[PDB]
């Protein structure tokens, strides 16, 4: 089971399944091999009622689509629309929080308010919107309008892209045509223009896919924000992840998707509700995580990870798993189909994502603590079935240091330098003490043993003395293999790097180092790396793409990643993906993506399976850029 | 060359481009045989890294995607992506127009302006936006404003759909949540629901896509409208159709797509550029039309169809055609390959549509006219060149009757009767001799002999007495074959029908009778359709699911056609479409949309691939409804 997940939590849940007779993703896998060779390289097409269209990739014919669309543009057009379906995820989630803080801000919902005044002052600044002399309601009522207005065209492009990367890389990328001007507008757009008769162009229409990346990057930043806003900056917590987070004897109930805005009320909701949690027999209720609304809840409350991704229904495996609460995005439909088997209830909430199967519950944020109970109560209600019964929890679990937001780092540097809190990091990378910086990004993908490319990739980086930051799924695989444990900076952390760690640490009221790994949050948290890397840029007076600044979607595999890596490369970073997008029946294309957008952007993919060659790709990288300040390497 | 294409200048034009050697869309249809199961059948998806998935129709593993999605959720998926994007492309064309008129109304393109008065009266007030007392500009200025609106969530849902169809419709759809909040929101939460881990329910797909179908039907009404308001509204015209439209001893420039932004101003540029054409031996600009941008010239102006569609490429086979003018939508991105061969002058025009090989001008509302004779003096450039060399023109052409708007239909039949136009229509529906109204829409398809379905088709209605409308490339097929001239009245139609017919043209001025199908324009133009069949419910007091009325896509192939079926769908007709859809894979889905969705908007689809128990099934349908009004059939 090691060519499955490099887990062991994991492994001894697959054991589980496979006598239980539990059909399991690696398992629908291995029923989905030899996988079409059309699909894989990107040279199908389905976008009209003459194909589907199929291009060998090398060969004799077809040659061509049947209306004439050339390998090029049936790859770009592919690309282009899982740009914009990643854009519209991580859109749509920042739209749902800002209705949530209009129908707050005008006393619609109590349920929810402003909890963090700083953070909605220093947006509605750095949006221009006035705050002296106007009361929060207002600032906050403004601020939400400026993210609805971001989502059309109007007399402003989109606020969310301009007024979040350094003025510089915002006019190369006006020079080109980058901006978008709005979020649902640049979505619409590409499905226009790839669709059957219309673009026809491999560069225009890879053009077309930058711009809806950054309104891709625009989803997430507003995310991130209204979610700051709403329920509380991540300020640096101490908790653990992996399957032994779960205990037999309490009501153990995860929170599985993206969206936090039902998910934290549910932990909320869920301390209150113990005096009726023990009237049958269970220690409480305990919250765990999965997926992005977990790592949400992780930074904001210290909720432990239970498990991520690729692994999901691992959890239901122990037998323990007495709810299951999903919103939308990266939810595997076969939960549904397996709680027959392991006796969990499967709610869903959102009216946009039920699985059939699944029992839903109506949410709507102005009844949130009536669901919330509602929800909870079912809970309760299963851990009443399952008592007395054998549960196998692996007793595998670690010790996660994360909530290390852009501010929490900042205020983290600061300890080290009052008035400016950048100084250090920038010194330490002049001296060689950080190499560099790396951000891991997206999913697990049952391609890839589960974390192997993860903790590879990281094991090199930071014995070179890397800084390493990641997020959502990424940051998952690392927690959950000690990446995010203090207690291992000595034998994971070359000198340097050690050095920086704790010298922050010790600075910051503990006597002990830093993790190993920045955890920075959930997907549209990606954001958050971005205005750290910004803000470097600009205490620096140089645009991202020189700065010694990388990206790795190591497992990628959701639309998501790929609009993050290509609006990575469109802010200028040099961005690996280990896994395989469809664009290699086109060289064309290829040569676009990992060469010439160097001269439009700075940033280029790095396509590259093997994890010890790609860390190898993004060191060279890291120290490229390094050389081109005049750096040691 | 009959299996092909009924069409007599195609088959002509296909024997010239087997000897010349010039590939055409048959012959890479040819190549592309035997298609792909997976894709037919709608079973093979790839909306992440961990694919593709294909599901076996028949047989064992796979039996489900990785992810655990089932069969019935893979196809929901890709036809609600389908919907969207026709929907895009409606809608970014009605998005094109407001921009354009609001330009306009404000002094910006002085090349365009108010062309119909009322036209923008009567929607500044099926809007409610206020008429007396305000000025012209100031109402389109509001119109237009409104119309952008519709793009995004607001107080109001689409008004392009809640002000435009019969209030108990609009309650009906209310009841299932179906009414669109934003065109462009529509699209994004299509794109956002159907990716990976969101919604696995076939219902709930469904849904989301029939509201995503009436967004796509405010992008059609939208564009109707403010095309009418800025360049007129369609009156009934006479010209010609087929290649014989096309003369050896003129410059030869066709107008092809969909946007008529670019085409009307090139139309009537290319009268005043007469003084030039001369001095290079051409007898003028002979401007045709291609598909729906040259149906849309044809209803304003009388500008005669070249061809349609699949046999697009045919025209400049002929060795005269000097210039083709793109804009986007439907064009074969292998015109630009075979422009090498044939001599002809390619020319794009829309930023988010070039073909590689194509000159690109860069067309703007302000700056029309200067970019329109850049462009023309190109195609007189081309005169030049092939002056006195072979050109094989088919001297096949038929006389059509067109430009019936609804407008011009309300007029006609007011002849018979001044206070109450719909009275005589609903008086000879009532006495049988119209026996119902069946509208034809969209595309060809390179998988049926082109026409045979529509021709076919057309032809058992028309002998049954149905009222036939057509628009698009429907329309196209039936004037290219006779049906849009007067004189073939009496072979084609019932004696009832001709009756109608008749008395309508004698009272017209003519002594003549109406042609045997009425072209309502382009594909927007289905909602003139739409406009007059609730007109009919209007005036009767009835929803449409109770009118004998009936829509068939009878050799659809577009996303957009999609979206237009499952609009028709859902505005409560019956709907034939004469190709398959990808959704034979799941009985569930195709019985929800052949059968249940009856109980939720009284429409369904008829899915029938032989044209002759087609026109059956339409027949049976149009009794059926006459049967529930107590009529005789
Ligand atoms: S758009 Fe072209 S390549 Fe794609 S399915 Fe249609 S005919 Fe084939
Ligand atoms: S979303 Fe599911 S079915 Fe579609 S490609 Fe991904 S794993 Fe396969
Ligand atoms: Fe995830
Ligand atoms: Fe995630
Ligand atoms: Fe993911
Ligand atoms: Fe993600
Ligand atoms: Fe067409
Ligand atoms: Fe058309
Ligand atoms: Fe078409
Ligand atoms: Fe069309």
């Amino acid at each position: 089971q090691n060519l499955k997940s490099t887990d062991r939590a994991v492994q001894q849940m697959l054991d589980k399944a496979k006598r239980e007779g539990i059909q399991t993703v690696w398992d629908r896998y291995e029923a989905m091999k030899p996988q079409c060779g059309f699909g894989e390289t990107g040279l199908c097409c389905r976008h009209c009622l003459q194909g589907p269209c199929r291009i060998n990739p090398f060969g004799d014919e077809p040659k061509v689509g049947i209306c004439g669309a050339t390998a090029e543009v049936i790859v770009a057009r592919g690309l282009d629309r899982s740009i914009a379906a990643g854009a519209a995820g991580h859109s749509g989630h920042a739209k749902h929080l800002a209705h949530t803080l209009k129908k707050a801000v005008q006393g619609k919902a109590a349920s929810y308010m402003i909890k963090d005044r700083t953070k909605l002052h220093s947006i509605a600044k750095r949006l221009g919107i006035p705050t002296e002399g106007q009361k929060d309601e207002d600032i906050a009522l403004e601020v939400a309008k400026a993210a609805l207005a971001d989502f059309h065209e109007k007399d402003t492009p989109v606020l969310w892209v301009t007024t979040v990367l350094p003025p510089s890389r915002v006019k190369v990328l006006s020079a080109h045509g980058l901006i978008p001007a709005g979020i649902d507008h640049e979505i619409a757009e590409i499905m226009h223009r790839t669709s059957m008769g219309c673009d026809a162009d491999a560069q225009n229409l890879l053009l077309g896919g930058l711009r809806c990346s950054l309104a891709d990057l625009a989803g997430c930043y507003m995310g991130t924000d209204l979610a700051d806003i709403l329920f509380g900056t991540p300020a640096p917590v101490v908790t653990e992840s992996n399957l032994g987070v779960l205990k037999a004897d309490a009501v153990n109930v995860a929170v599985h998707g993206h969206n936090p805005v039902l998910s934290d009320i549910i932990v909320s909701v869920s301390k209150e509700m113990e005096n009726e949690a023990r009237a049958a027999g269970a220690t409480g209720i305990n919250v765990v995580g999965i997926c992005c609304t977990g790592n949400e809840v992780l930074m904001r409350h210290g909720i432990p990870a239970c498990t991520h991704s690729v692994s999901q229904e691992m959890a239901m495996i122990t037998g323990a798993l007495d709810a299951m609460i999903l919103d939308y995005q990266c939810i595997q439909p076969s939960v549904a189909t397996i709680a027959e088997c392991t006796g969990t209830t499967v709610i869903t909430t959102m009216e946009m994502s039920k699985i059939t199967g699944a029992t839903h519950v109506n949410f709507a944020e102005e009844a949130a603590v009536e669901n919330a109970k509602q929800i909870l109560r079912l809970a309760i209600d299963t851990f009443k079935r399952r008592k007395g019964k054998p549960v196998e929890i692996p007793n595998i679990k670690t010790k996660v240091v994360a909530g290390f937001s852009t501010e929490a780092i900042i205020n983290a540097l600061s300890k080290l330098n009052a008035n400016d809190p950048l100084k250090p990091l920038i010194d330490n990378v002049v001296n060689g003490n950080i190499r560099g910086v790396c951000l891991f990004a997206g999913c697990n993908n049952v391609k890839v043993p589960q974390d192997q490319n993860f903790t590879t990739i990281a094991r090199k980086l930071l014995k070179q003395n890397v800084l390493v930051v990641a997020t959502g799924c990424g940051a998952g695989a690392l927690m959950r293999h000690g990446f995010m444990d203090p207690a291992n900076v000595d034998e994971l952390c070359g000198d340097g790097l050690k050095a920086v760690l704790t010298a922050i640490g010790e600075a910051n009221g503990l006597g002990g180092p830093l993790p190993p790994v920045l955890h920075m949050g959930s997907c549209v948290d990606n954001s958050r790396a971005v205005a750290l890397v910004a803000a470097l840029a600009n205490r620096l007076g140089v645009d991202l793409d020189r700065l010694p600044v990388v990206a790795s979607a190591a497992e990628a595999m959701h639309e998501k990643a790929v609009a993050i890596g290509t609006w990575a490369v469109t802010i200028g970073l040099p961005t690996h993906i280990g896994v395989l997008p469809p664009i290699t029946g086109s060289l064309p294309v290829t040569q676009i993506l990992t060469s010439s957008v160097k001269d439009i952007t700075g940033g280029y993919f790095i396509v590259e399976l093997d994890p010890e060659t790609a860390a190898d790709k993004l060191l060279a990288a890291i120290n490229e850029r390094r050389a081109g300040l005049g750096l040691p390497w």
